[PDB]
């Protein structure tokens, strides 16, 4: 039995290239680079020969292979990229079996109800000291594997802990006043509830819509306004904004402006319809998928690694040059980078215990009925890991990437495998260093970066996160944004129309009858750096101009004001990118007697205007609830339950339970276990170039070794 | 027949042999060639080629016809380079034109023996005529002319020559101008130091046994209103010295607190300054890998097997919607001219001319070896002349095309710089994406076209990337690598007695070595013509305002928009939370918004950012170089206003650059504007940067702002 080679390999996700001159197929998938000629009894996999019992057969310009070919070639072992993990790492995410087991254990209590959903099922953080001992000494972790199981019982949150080793429930705790995040079934519920509302269909008819079945809803959290929004605090509510489906694939381009429904998800009813002035729906077709466009003629470009990759993935442990780290997936915040070490001439040095997205927010600037409450807490309120967008091979990541699948629990407690959840790729990044001494031979070396990329889409916007490991010890974290603008329907077609000035008070006119409402994108990263050890201090170095007291012609000099920042409140600060902020180990020095440090750069640039803080007056509730928005650098003491800058349960939160809380108490940051949080944000004023789809815009952050090493780290191995 | 591997390697092509496929793959610049031994045909950029003589194998080595390279690589099947039948009027002087210009000035009775040439460059035709050539194919009516700037000993003279008519048009001595540093000045300084008995005696006192191991570096002396003791009419350089210990890295062995002042016309040392004795740091610190073994790395190639998406016609680059002209200047390096974006068939002006304006690397230490130290790399040393040829595959990616460029050397002889500029397309993530829940994904790849140039001035190496985005954005990024300028000190570690004093002005980065704090400050001159000549500068400041519309919000996000109508206000600090546009008030997009580009002088960087000059405002460097202290400048177009530091900045007594250009109250309203962007870093050193500094980058951007009507990369409508 034999299958058509081209079709089968494409199903499988391999790139298939035929060279008619060479009579050669080149097949590429992840770490496998394969060469095979029709009729040959050997193929080449990553430069190594593989015997084929059944050769590729060409017949009438059509290739056929055996139905074992794909497994024989790609799973041969000659692709060495993935290796089997001997002893499981204690930070490995919950397996499918462990998820199913946790869901069985909670279902075995009399309190479980059939409408109960799971907001999160995740590994309970094992003891940090023990985890580091596993990574650095191979000391086994004695404590049992546990899962945190967070349930939504109607509107009530319950935190359960289950012991997986012993198969028992350890705790079951109602969380008073907490609201749950938005779950996947809420999207369908809102759409269904609107479809069944007589009142809503009438409201929609008054605004020009002839067919109410073409209305697309989007669910938004309502925030908190101490009753000014007229919404009861104990109820599970969402607000609902609507758009008209005109068959262009882009309902986002057809807002039904000034109509908001408030839905109670327990009652499954619209409890309030807020109605403002009638604005005709913008109707013009604005597809972004290319259906109305000519396909580009473009010459091929491929990035190829024909002998395989320089990294090895052993279970979830990535090894690459001097770097080693563990990579896992969480349903709320996505990728987590753990037990990150740098091998310094045989000694693995601690750099970071755990790093991940902390949380993010996209808050809007328009006071109108459809907008005033609008703020996407993308990870906290919607679950960015859950909403991971599978990588489009060769487009969302380069042609030389390896794409990883990742497993999490869905909202019913069923395992869910996300295909192509994370891309890993090595890239050329210019010269690592160069010196061309006049009249001498050149010295140049190439820079290589290892990128780990993850994309999550929450409604209209798509977010890309790159964690960039530099060979020289630097770590970059870049955040990209693309997708479809949230737009306001307006009466102005151009800036010459009567309502244009009022229509554009809170955003730019980017199409006829369409305003891209101004807003911010604010990302926060939680980085538990352990700079060559647990015990670290925050050090400021401010470059300053001081009078010259040394004689000679100069009136001034360049000096530095250096000081320790010993308490948390002072550590919560604006970042001046002309200053230096270090996390230093006061117990370990480099060869020159300088404390081994990492320089923390929360703002290393971006392509949109930068946010210096929150674009909200300080008496706004969103400002009060989310302190993380207004400072770029925070340092707190390590605590395994302080993970989210917005707080654990931010939906309708009445006060700051995140970084505002964590940094509040005057506890010492001197020579202790510190956690760094970086906030970086943009202020997005729209332009027509961003409509109907926004070209990817980026912000950059950096962590740089600062006297962590003794010399240029990439010089190579010493031959003496 | 000739041997294939030897012949192709001499041609500069990469040769790969695949034993499984019995296939050679040959790569050079835009040519991607496949050829089987014995085959009667080959493939060049995906197209078949008949061979006169098959590749033959003898003793497992390939042999080819002695015409193989011509037949295959110059077949015409590589379409990367095309013939230029009508030369663009901004084409740089050719080798023949350089020689002719030199003969014209040498024929004058005023030409003095031993005269040198600081600059020989095209005197460009008028801007209107050049645009009309680029946009309408209109011949420029004028003869080729050259500016010829001569140094007669220490005296500067500007001449103009008409190359068509082979005559001298003008000859003008420039009163009080000092010339830039020329190549022979480096050797003169070393020789003058080698023949000084006083200097050898001074060196002996600092513990140097062999004075012929002393390596000099020439530095310009600046201007201090006589406080440095230096006569203003003399051609002077200061000389800082290092010890050669045979590690290839003299920079690592400073002879601290010894400065010689050399008069180049007298050819002697006119002053020796001697400060405290600090033993020379002696430990070998090679950077060239002589003491190192690199880890093995698996190969990575970036391949374009059907050739490139860009075409190079003479000096005119065409790529996707972009067209521009690329030429080389001896002072500032690459110049990007007549830059247009092809919007659905109509070429629209974006930039008449853009280039490096100038740069400065000024130090922060008041001591005798340092107080005057400020490298004006382009103005004082000539960065074009000092271009560093691209190391193929390392300094630029394996899919680059490397261009040669020709300029005049200081004696007036044409000089061809091999691999002077790299051009390459690169993958740059998704151009855009939207994964609508439950629907098919939409993603497209981003491609960027990078034009990269590297120049090395003494110890530091600078990389400039001009990045053309398919979507209309232009990035300009500046990278710095090379060897830090270091101070010799007594402290071995921060525990030693002198450590605190030793590190007052820089970090201790090695035993006895301090990386003195300084800035790197770059300025780009960008004659943007935003869809036309006549433009205005517009500020948009995002602000929080009280809510007056009702409902629960206390505040809103709005913008304060206002025009900036005069030059003095246009010279400003850049707040990256604001928006600054160059707008065309005469042309609007489909929504009635003025077509504009957004100017972003600070889009990030990897070293700390300079908020301005790290100098008190009574410092002479501060007074002379105003461009250092503001990030955005906008001036009225003038073909003679090119350099932010001024035309003759060596020992300048006042600002003849941007301080002068932006001084007067003339209107920027609806007129031909030139944008200048200053971006800089404050470099505080660390051990990770010694003995060689990993490349650090700064980023700037020019973004279309309602220049288009929609996403520019969606494609043409069916
Ligand atoms: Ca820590
Ligand atoms: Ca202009
Ligand atoms: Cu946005
Ligand atoms: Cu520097």
């Amino acid at each position: 039995h034999m299958v058509p080679m081209d079709k089968t390999l494409k199903e499988f996700g391999a790139d298939v290239q035929w060279d008619d001159y060479a009579q050669l197929f080149t097949l590429i998938k992840d770490g496998a680079y394969v060469k095979v000629k029709p009729g040959a009894q050997t193929a080449i996999v990553n430069g190594q020969p593989l015997a084929l019992q059944v050769p590729v057969v060409m017949k009438d310009n059509k290739a056929w292979v055996s139905d074992t070919f794909i497994n024989d070639v790609f799973q041969s072992g000659l692709d060495q990229t993935f290796q089997v993990e001997k002893r499981p790492h204690p930070l490995n995410a919950l397996t499918a079996d462990e998820i199913k087991q946790a869901v069985e254990i909670v279902k075995a209590s009399a309190d479980f109800k059939p409408n109960t959903r799971f907001t999160e099922i995740s590994l309970l953080p094992p003891d940090k000291e023990a985890v580091w001992a596993f990574a650095l000494e191979n000391k086994p972790v004695d404590q049992p594997r546990k899962a945190d199981v967070i349930m939504l019982d109607g509107k009530h949150i319950i935190e359960a802990v289950v012991d997986l080793q012993n198969n028992k429930l350890l705790s079951w705790q109602p969380i008073k006043d907490a609201h749950g995040m938005v779950l996947l079934d809420d999207f369908a519920s809102v759409q269904n509830i609107i479809n069944n509302s007589e009142e809503f269909a009438a409201a929609v008819k008054k605004r020009g819509i002839t067919d109410a079945k073409k209305v697309i809803t989007t669910p938004l959290t309502v925030g908190y306004f101490d009753g000014k929004d007229g919404l009861k605090q104990d109820a599970r509510l969402l607000k609902v904004i609507s758009y008209l489906d005109v068959g262009d694939g882009n309902y986002w381009a057809h807002p039904i402006e000034n109509l908001v429904a408030v839905v109670d998800l327990e009652q499954k009813k619209i409890v309030k319809i807020e109605e403002g002035p009638v604005v005709p729906v913008p109707m013009t077709a604005r597809p972004f998928d290319g259906r109305d466009r000519v396909a580009p003629a473009v010459k091929p470009m491929q990035i190829i690694e024909p002998e395989g990759k320089n990294y090895t993935i052993t279970g979830d442990m990535i090894h690459w040059r001097n770097w080693d780290f563990h990579l896992s997936m969480n349903s709320r915040v996505g990728p987590m980078f753990s037990t990150v070490t740098y091998n310094d001439n045989g000694t693995k040095r601690k750099v970071m215990y755990e790093g991940s997205l902390g949380g993010m927010i996209v808050p809007y600037g328009d006071p109108d009925i459809g907008w005033y409450f609008k703020a996407y807490l993308d990870s906290g309120d919607y679950g960015m890991g859950t909403l991971t967008s599978p990588i489009a091979r060769g487009k969302d990541a380069p042609s030389n990437a390896v794409l990883l699948n990742e497993t999490i629990a869905d909202y019913t407690g069923v395992p869910m495998e996300i295909p192509r959840a994370i891309a890993v790729f090595e890239r050329y990044a210019g010269p690592e260093y160069k010196h061309q001494e006049m009249g001498q031979p050149n010295v140049s070396t190439e820079r290589r970066e290892l990128v780990v990329r993850w994309i999550s889409t929450v409604g209209n916007y798509d977010y890309i996160f790159d964690w960039i490991f530099h060979e020289n010890g630097t770590i970059g974290i870049d955040a990209g944004a693309t997708g479809i603008e949230a737009v306001k329907g307006v009466k102005a077609k151009t800036m010459h129309d009567e309502t244009a000035k009022d229509d554009t008070r809170y955003g730019t006119l980017i199409d006829h009858n369409i305003v891209g409402t101004t807003h911010q994108h604010i990302y926060n990263f939680r980085l538990d750096l352990d700079v060559d050890g647990e015990n670290n201090s925050l050090v400021a170095m401010d470059p300053v101009v001081k009078p010259n007291t040394a004689g000679g012609p100069r009136t001034s000099t360049m000096q530095v004001n250096q000081y320790n920042i010993g308490n948390q409140q002072d550590a919560a600060q604006k970042f001046d990118p002309g200053t230096i902020r270090l996390l230093s180990n006061p117990n370990k020095e480099n060869r020159m007697g300088n404390p081994v440090s990492y320089q923390i750069i929360p703002y290393a640039g971006g392509t949109h205007p930068v946010a210096k803080g929150a674009q909200f007056a300080p008496d706004e509730w969103i400002y009060h609830r989310l302190s993380f928005m207004d400072k770029q650098l925070w340092v707190t003491r390590y605590h395994p339950g302080e993970r989210f800058p917005e707080g654990k349960y931010p939906n309708r939160s009445t006060h700051d339970t995140g970084l505002g809380q964590y940094s509040k108490d005057n506890e010492s940051l001197d020579n202790t276990d510190a956690v760094v949080w970086m906030t970086t944000g943009t202020t997005h004023v729209a332009r027509a170039e961003e409509w109907p789809i926004m070209p990817t815009e980026w912000v950059h952050t950096l962590l740089k070794p600062w006297n962590f090493f003794d010399e240029t780290p990439t010089l190579g191995a010493l031959k003496k």
